[PDB]
């Protein structure tokens, strides 16, 4: 089992108000 | 079983307000 | 089992107020 | 049991309050 | 038993609160 | 038993309160 | 010649976001 | 010759985030 | 050629985002 | 001649500006 | 002769700008 | 003659400049 580079982001990210999860698997976001 | 770059973002994100998740299993968000 | 770039963003994306998700299994978004 | 939830109440504005608004009632 | 929740209420402006507004009440 | 929550109001602005507003009221 | 409380409101107004104009002439709102 | 109270408020006001205005002759509200 | 309490708030007013003018001549607001 | 004008230009949100966006050109 | 203006831009969120944004431009 | 002019940008946030902002530019 190989999880690599789930979510992956080649240039720049501005503003994050949300969520950026890799793996989700339980609880609350 | 081999899990790579599920989501791959090449250029920029300017504003994230909602999910960006990789791999969605279980839980609320 | 091989799971690659499932979804793959060439160019930017200005704003999410919305869910990306690369692989969907189970739970709520 | 009650368990794994997420709300997300009143996105815009509210003019008057006269009643009640309650999140989570318990009993 | 209750447990695991998100609550994010009241995004905007409220203009006038004469009545109750509780987050969690329990009992 | 209550536990795990996260709770988070009001996030513009609030004109007037002539009533009540209470976070967590237990009993 | 004798204008008086053209727009009367007898109990609360939670919330304006349009115009409220007692006598309107002129001009644009 | 007269103007009085043209707009009138018994009770109480939340929020403006509009115009409220007595008399409007001329300009740009 | 008598103006007098052309807006009038006899309760409360709870907060004002927006523009309240007596009487409204020229000008941009 | 211009005058009394008044401009209210994007409520929401701007996802990406790749061109231009100009208030006022004059000549 | 360009006189008594207001402008009122963008009330919410801006991604990302790779142009230009100019209030007020002048010859 | 360019005179008596206000102007409001950018209430909510901005993620990423890589172009110009200008609020006046003369010549």
């Amino acid at each position: 089992v190989h999880h690599q580079k789930l979510v992956f982001f080649a240039g720049d990210v501005g503003s994050n108000k949300g969520a950026i999860i890799g793996l989700m698997v339980g609880g609350v976001v």
